[PDB]
């Protein structure tokens, strides 16, 4: 069985890095982190000192 | 990192008081709840005495 | 077996009390109403004398 | 022929009334507004003082 | 107030085994599970020993 | 000219038996069923005895 | 309140000519049809002598 | 840099007229109209004298 | 079994005829053609000398 | 690289088998099979002498 | 109040710097950009001399 | 005459670099391919030694 949790990643440099924030998150967690599904992604602009991308993902975690 | 959690609130009065009522329950368990989205909507009927409104929602907290 | 019809209902107060309209027809009508879903939501301006919220929702009930 | 804008309306108190706020701005500065279609709902919480309703629609108006 | 967690089953024989896997999984682990809905469904071939189908559901509990 | 009927089956066993359940009952009512579209697929738990599979079916029939 | 009768209309011709057909069928059998929505649109090929275009529409009619 | 905007055209004819409808009134008034994507098409009924198509499209045109 | 292949058919004329044109290539190509189904519209504007409606549509053919 | 074919498998037995006549369709043809999404379900009911369970897939191989 | 513009940004390096396009061109002309939501990429390939990534964003600003 | 192959290109660096490696593959094999279109994004994990971006992209190209 494998459950996912969603988790919106943030970097200051692009999607891909956000996208590896929330994995990284989830690896410092949980095991068996096998697979992320990206979901959505969006830049704040006008809250931050610096756009920041985000990456939302699905990661994928085998249970047992 | 942002995390979400995908909630049904109920009432038995609004759409709007349903989706408080999920994040009141988020709130009660969580800490840094930042924003929810509406997923869906709906109303049970033939299970209930009252109408019961429901409104699902994804409910954004940040994590650390 | 459960059959949906697909009624919009009106309402000039709230998204809410049109949702109630279009279930209240369907109570009219039919025997064994157990669920509403809803499916979309809209405001009518420029056809009428007060906005009219609109909520269009599919009414389940169960036959026989 | 008619135009669309996308807009968000907000709220301390509904669904429905962020809904009216959209259309409020609409009617502001618009002639011929017709029709408003919901695309998005969701609540605006660790970044105000009190819970925010947003509602965001498709605000329709008639050219010429 | 409902939750769902979201889960992928498996089964070398057939969807609605897998989408069973899942759900047998979440009332290992959890109280008042009630409702679960299919939200994907797939096969992996060329992983493993036997074609495994694979269906994921949102399945829902009653909190409290 | 075809029209369609959303019905939801439902079996203890599997969701294509739920599918069948629900094109069963169209035929008994209706004639010229031509074609089912699945449009959702679920099971329900937590108000009866064994599981309960749900599918949901577009059915469409010819008129006249 | 409004109701959606979800048909799909056949033409040789073209698939505006097929939203009439359906369109028409539903005027000969109900009062008050105000609008339709087209949800799909196809074509016939390998059943038929000439290909025939398929357009499928909710109808909206008025209730009372 | 290419901006859209969401326009609905009409006809009388068919819904190829309608589409055409939306992008002269672009040009209209905008400068490098690129391309156009319908996202939408219905049809008036029960508010006018001769059934109406309406085909809604994003039209696309190049920034400076 | 049905295979489907994803292609774009062109038209000076209207979205119909540029269905056609796909299914015409098919047809060029492919034994026992069954069904297309409509998938995106669209309009080039900026690209040709006359206005070029597309009618993409997966194209059904059985295999053997 | 992967690659997909859009493939709509049969059975008279159920939508699993069918997604299995689909994959087995793959397989005899193409190597390096290495997984499938469903994509559509659906039954044709008047065109043949038993019902017939349809299940669409993309069928995913690895190219090289 | 906020109101979103549909752009599309491009860039010959990344779909990240794609939507740093879109927004820099909405800073140049607007005031108070709050955030981007990306919704559809893509490349332009047989029109340029070197391939083009497109990231099209919704961006959204506070009104007054 | 367009027509699309659905592939999904791989890269260890980014999500851009993937869509690139899908689009290479096609211009080795296929004349005239004009764009491509992201449809999914993700990433393996827990099957390759280092985190490998996916990026599945339509690339369209002409015929003839
Ligand atoms: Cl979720
Ligand atoms: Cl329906
Ligand atoms: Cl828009
Ligand atoms: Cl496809
Ligand atoms: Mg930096
Ligand atoms: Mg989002
Ligand atoms: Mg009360
Ligand atoms: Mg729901
Ligand atoms: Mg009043
Ligand atoms: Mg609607
Ligand atoms: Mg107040
Ligand atoms: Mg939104
Ligand atoms: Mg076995
Ligand atoms: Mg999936
Ligand atoms: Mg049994
Ligand atoms: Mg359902
Ligand atoms: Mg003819
Ligand atoms: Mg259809
Ligand atoms: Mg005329
Ligand atoms: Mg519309
Ligand atoms: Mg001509
Ligand atoms: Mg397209
Ligand atoms: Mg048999
Ligand atoms: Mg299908
Ligand atoms: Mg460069
Ligand atoms: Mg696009
Ligand atoms: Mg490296
Ligand atoms: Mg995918
Ligand atoms: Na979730
Ligand atoms: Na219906
Ligand atoms: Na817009
Ligand atoms: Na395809």
């Amino acid at each position: 069985v494998f459950k996912k949790v969603l988790l919106t990643g943030t970097s200051e440099e692009s999607f891909t890095a956000a996208a590896d924030d929330a994995i990284d998150r989830a690896e410092d967690t949980l095991d068996n982190v096998v697979w992320a599904e990206v979901v959505d992604q969006g830049v704040e602009i006008g809250a931050v000192e610096e756009r920041t991308y985000q990456t939302e993902v699905q990661v994928a975690f085998e249970l047992d």
